[PDB]
């Protein structure tokens, strides 16, 4: 299952401590976000695997430099101007860094995305292709678990020779170019160097070009939007579990039968994973004693944001995960220009720079997040709606008094502007191809603004996620307490039915009222005659008049009511009170439910917790943001297959 | 590879005579675009029967006795809380309610016959609850030719063009059926000419009918055959374009390949390092640079160069969206699914058409990159500046002021671009919360893959125009060779009849090889043009070396004789041309077949028939199937 | 009478303006917006319209306090309107608490913006909030406190309009920023600018919230920037003009009149003035003298159809300013409290869409002013399409460790790519929103943001193409006193070689007409267009002649060649290293080499691309750009 190999990379984020970087070994986009996320992960360049292979091609490109051998961007010129042939080996080179350091500081890219992309260059010189130095690979590599990083501008590439030569220019200390040392320091780059130990390379042919000529910059951003997005692509499958749970779901939607016979793998799947976290789930037995209370008056079938969720999750995890794959073989190869195959005494004229394969991959999975948005929209919207919720009060609102509390309406509002944005970022980056650089490059990929817009809209998926996880620990808190309050109107109806001395026909036709009226339509004021509870007594004692027909079946029913008035509002504020000072213990959600509320320090929303929404959903976001989500993820579904 | 997965597909649409439907054979994107395409196709429901039967005996039986089933005892959508035990009116108003589509324009009966095959289909699982008899009449229509006339809008999927499928087999007067291509009359005249009878419907059967993903999945299966064979087209062209551009093969080298493994990557250069293996243009190429080698380009531009890993995500969208219509076509698309087996309706969602909702926003953004590349490949073949000696518009002239050549079809290509970039916005992104907030997630499929199906006729044209100047620029590169020939014959003729010396000859011949004949063929004999400009340059420069007036002489007559001689003789080859490289070639049934098969010529101001007449059969071809001939010949061997 | 003067008088306000007058009858401009956002010396003076306000705000309390039906403020909020209450402070504190949402993953410019747009609202009179609390506004702007806020939440501007509230009422929880520098909790802040926290009395709460000020603070800096940016660009294609040797005639008024969409006619007549007596145009016209029927009768469209393609952008944006002006001096607020008649109006002012449709309109323009630029710097670029300018715009000589402006050239094409993604429509995803009570809504402040993006990227492009035009009037000057350099040095080889009359004139046109950069990377070398023209002319000589002695003096023509030529020409470019002192694009010229301290670029020059376009675009960001505009569109209309 896909759940298992997610899994996999979380483990492996959470558990690597050196990467190796060794021409064969595979790096997954899990280790490029340890990397980038986690300082304590070094980088381990292998000598004994890949210095030979680096060092004979490094020499054949000089000697054949040298001899006159006539190969592009080495002993010719770049791009439009390859007609120009030179023996400026090394001003060639210099030249085109010169030329590329173009970008422009607008008021940049993150650190992050930087040593990303400085990991996957130094990666794609292990393949022995590109003719670069060893000695520049092992500078890369020290300035890497050194935490030095040029500062990057934003824009300019069309996929990376821009921010590529960024790199260049640290690693040639260009005075212009200023380099981050940690978080606090920055300086221009020879004082950069120095402070590592390092001296400013003076390049040999075809150095400038194999630092400049490659995909790592896309690369880099497209490794950590994938992580990101498998484990976020787990935590909305698993949380539609959840929501069937709070919303009274019927769970048979993801009954094996199904399934299998549409069986898209993504569908079998995720309707896999969902039956297991709902098999025996104590909140599904509320459900179906709710639809066993005047069944005929109620839904046959859930709506389609619980229902057809499996279908809907289907083409989103496949192209995730496919999207995945196609990342990795990106990481793991030599993308560069010529292809410098030494054992044959060839230089091979290519483009593996081009990097079209994550560039339209990066606008499916955009497509895919926005999918994604929309099923947590959806659930969310029938959550925070009185008529679509199976019991819940609107805007999961707990009052009593709902005239000065509007509960969770600006979490709802706020999920609108977020879907509604993340639908206009999944139109294509692909489709906007100009005919650049003196025509040369006539198709080019794009790919770097592709990731970065699916990166902007993964940012507002985290924010959708801690919304609705917010949301549904908010409807549990209302599921026990409504399940308690119940029992509490029960055991007053029956009480006072005994006190009062009322036949049998009677008590038991009060009784059935006391636990067929939703409690939410009447908590703010039990015994107010207008509302749902006395609205069903008032008709009761009158069919108990009508079947019994006197003056002293009246007078029982008239005190009934005044006994009524004076204690059952009491004893619902009781069991209230004492609830805000169980089921969701049975449940497969209990870790997430125990993460929110006393790991982050939490309780049920209401106009007497003086913390405010953004409050509690900053304190949700920051872990989903920060990884410690993980930990109840992985809690959660511990066991399966 | 993808391109065997691919030629098997043409091989099963061209061979494909009876489509059998029995609920485990599987049915591919090439049986159902056939079945489309092809009349003298025909359907075999294979009796299976006993599963349906015990199905719609269970779902009639239950229904009767009480049980509480959604859409069958129970309304339909929203409406799901209220319960009837009226099983027949419950399905008739099904029907009443979804026959609410307007002509404007509608489906064609392409996409309803297929729909019709991928309803059938889904039947056959036994999980509906249908009855044997109505499977038997599906089958009879569709072989028949009989389809209802469909409105084209209405499907958020596929409730309202599937009741006019339902329509059609309870009679309706009010739906009109198409028999053949003529032929319109009401349902129940319809049902009579074919010999069947109007249906009523049991318990289950109205929902049966509409509550699947028939249409939809029968658009996405045609166009993914489509998308199929029109991405193996673009790869192989590609080899053809490096053919007349004067490309340099080694872009598709193996090891370039191999060290970047995107398997598209790989699959699509392994296609073009054998088309172009032992190319006699590529032989054309190589004396090309070795002339003027330090003056040249050292590499090609990108829509060359780089076309295999332009190539790799486009051919593995479409491999995979495939895999994923396949599967929808071979599902029980309906629900409640009945589990006889185990006594038990199960409430879920197959009718949700999202797996290919989705896969048909990806494939029209990859149809679109496939569009982009040739239109780029085009743009180059164009321009002097780019097409390393062909004319500018490949006029071929000489009287260039009288001949723009391709002109017309390159701003036609750049307006097909545009719109197919346009189009390969998403549909999905557009989720309004529908059917009293029922179907608060819907996939839209149907108008995805009718945007997708749109995209494919742009991406056909572009292909069209593509082929048609490239057999052009074959004419044209044939031409160049001969025409040099004589123009070094000339002069090596006249050098030896005016008695120069082998200084002056040697200096004179590498001038009329160096020089592009397409530069001055316009007026060989212009002392403001390439040719002669090259020849007096080289003049000064024998008359220095050899430092007087008896050479001064021959040199003077040297010019007059060419003056005398040399059109004529250039003229007379290519009036002759106009009344061989390409026969060593990979892509001579291309060739052969726009040239001989189709009855076409090189262009020129000379060639009475428009670009529109010679693009239109190019694009006839490509529409109705026959490309696919000179396809399969040219890759014949290829991985054994 | 022209666009143009409009723009310059939005200029002139933005510079000129002291205090922003606050009265319920001065209209506020977008230029006023944009300066309180970017000038701190730029104070708010809200004028005691005090009456009206006090009326308005007695009356609410008194109709609140009798039980007066009114929603959201005797009622529940939005899809809550049924709840009545008489609860009437906390009903408005709860507002507050539940629409405190946002998460940290907007500028204090957008803020303090949106700040004066809320105060200028409330002064219409309609809104029911205290004058006390207009005053506090007044006093935060002024002080230059303002709460820190989160990007998103708004649909169009609940969320983000509560932090201000927020921070009114002294919510521990809003942190406010005093300067740039400080951050303290929302209490503190009002403290250290003596005032005390507010407690919201009848409709007061929702007063503050139920606003378009955002969305309109966005726009408002927005539509400053696109007026700008839209003259800069037409302005600038004059330039190009002259930089790429083109037709003027292209911008005469006939040509406009016969097909008058005013952005054309008004375009083309800004144009027509700055060619005029041109001294780049005046070289133009003698480059087509030469060789008249070798060379384009016109030229390509990204200069040609500049008036035709700038005049929807030039409408789209004058538009919109217009609508979005109209947005600012406006009582964006629900109800709206008609107390002259006893009645509060129920209604939907808080309904940003006349801001969020413009916005996508706007945004499309942006997109085609980008691609405007983007075609005409890809044609200065390439030799094929620049009419004697080197690729690149390198100047070498070695164009083999010299690649130019290559650089710039790709980021260019990577500029117009996001810009074109980034004009899609926003307020096509509209989503059924909070319990479906919007079930249409803006989307408003999204697109602005959108908008506002784009304009970045436009701003970036608009200081590449003026840094490559700064290089090709260097070259084109160079240009000229090269090709005199080649011409005496012809001449005077000619006459002392003994040549004839006829020879040296034949000589002399080949020194005149052959482009100078196509050989002056080794201008003797017998393979470059120097050389192969001289060596036709020699020959054509010798038959018209038809000798030893002529042939002997040809040949050392030839040799001597060497002896002066190529050091005459390197000593004029390192001398280098009058025609735009005569150019009405001189300040712009002098602004980018004197005033920001650049220089023609080339290999010797040892600042990046990036140092010489960071000056340019940071003028153009901070404003200093306007200099030069104005002083080069001086006594224009
Ligand atoms: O084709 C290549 O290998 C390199 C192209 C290029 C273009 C511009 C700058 C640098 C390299
Ligand atoms: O869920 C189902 O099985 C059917 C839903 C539906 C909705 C509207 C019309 C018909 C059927
Ligand atoms: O005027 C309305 O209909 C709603 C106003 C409002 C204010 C706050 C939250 C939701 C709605």
């Amino acid at each position: 299952s896909h759940v298992k190999d997610i899994l996999g990379l979380i483990n492996a984020f959470n558990e690597v401590k050196k990467i190796t970087v060794d021409g064969t070994t595979p790096i997954t986009v899990a280790h490029v976000a340890a990397l980038a996320r986690r300082h304590d992960v070094k980088v381990a360049l292998e000598a004994e695997q890949c210095r030979a292979r680096v060092e004979t091609c490094s020499s054949w490109v000089q000697r054949k430099a040298e001899d006159g051998a006539d190969i592009a961007g080495v002993t010719t010129g770049f791009g439009a101007c390859s007609s120009r042939r030179t023996n400026r080996l090394s001003e060639l080179q210099e030249s085109l860094i010169r030329c590329l350091l173009a970008g422009v500081f607008t008021k940049e890219l993150p650190a992050t995305a930087t040593r990303s992309a400085m990991l996957l260059r130094l990666n794609s010189f292990t393949y022995g292709c590109s003719g670069i130095r060893w000695e520049v690979m092992e500078a890369l590599e020290k300035l890497l678990n050194s935490n030095v990083s040029p500062k990057v501008p934003l824009r300019g590439s069309v996929s990376d020779l821009i921010p590529l030569a960024y790199i260049a220019g640290l690693l040639i200390g260009k005075p212009s170019v200023i380099a981050r040392i940690g978080d606090d320091v920055e300086v221009p780059a020879p004082e950069a160097l120095s402070r590592v130990g390092l001296r400013p390379f003076k390049l040999q042919a075809k150095e400038g070009l194999a630092l400049v000529n490659g995909t790592s910059f896309a690369t880099a951003v497209a490794s950590t939007v994938m992580y990101d997005a498998n484990v976020l692509l787990l935590l909305v499958e698993t949380l539609c579990g959840m929501f069937c749970e709070v919303i009274f779901g019927r769970e048979e939607f993801a009954h094996p039968l199904i399934h299998k016979v549409k069986p898209h793998p993504g569908q079998i799947e995720s309707a896999e994973l969902l039956e297991w976290l709902l098999r025996s789930s104590p909140f599904q037995e509320l459900s179906r004693e709710y639809y066993s209370i005047d069944k005929l008056k109620k839904p046959k079938q859930d709506r389609y944001a619980l229902r057809s969720s499996p279908q809907w999750l289907a083409p989103l995890v496949q192209t995730i995960r496919d999207a995945t794959t196609t990342v990795e073989t990106e990481v793991n190869s030599a993308n560069d220009n010529p292809i410098i195959d030494h054992a044959n005494d060839r230089a091979l004229h290519g483009a593996n720079f081009q990097g079209s394969a994550v560039g339209f991959y990066m606008d499916y999975v955009r497509i895919a997040v926005a999918g994604l948005g929309k099923l947590l929209f959806a659930q969310f919207t029938e959550l925070m709606i009185e008529y679509y919720s199976n019991g819940l009060p609107g805007n999961l609102s707990l009052g009593p008094d709902l005239s000065v509390d509007y509960g969770l309406k600006g979490l709802d509002i706020a999920m609108a502007a977020y879907s509604s944005e993340l639908q206009y970022l999944a139109n294509p980056v692909t489709t906007h191809v100009h005919s650049a650089e003196q025509h040369n490059q006539d198709i080019n990929s794009l790919a770097l603004i592709s990731a970065r817009k699916t990166e902007e809209a993964l940012d507002i998926l985290k924010l959708m996620i801690a919304s609705h996880l917010t949301a549904m620990c908010q409807a549990v808190d209302l599921r026990q307490l409504e399940e308690a309050l119940v029992k509490v109107v029960e055991n007053v109806v029956s009480t006072l039915a005994d006190e009062c001395g009322l036949p049998n026909d009677t008590k038991a036709r009060l009784l059935y009222v006391a636990k067929a009226v939703p409690v939410y339509t009447y908590l703010e004021s039990p015994c107010d005659p207008t509302l749902p509870l006395l609205l069903g007594l008032k008709q009761s004692c009158f069919d108990t008049i009508l079947a019994l027909h006197t003056d002293t079946l009246v007078d029982r029913l008239a005190e009934f009511e005044k006994r009524l008035s004076d204690r059952l509002e009491n004893e619902m504020t009781a069991v209230r009170v004492l609830y805000e000072k169980v089921r969701i213990q049975g449940s497969k959600f209990l870790p997430f439910y125990r993460f929110v509320r006393e790991e982050l320090d939490t309780g049920v929303m209401s106009a007497r917790r003086e913390q405010t929404p953004q409050e509690d959903v900053q304190k949700v976001f920051d872990a989903i943001a920060d990884g410690r989500i993980t930990v109840p993820l992985l809690h959660c579904l511990q066991g399966f297959l």
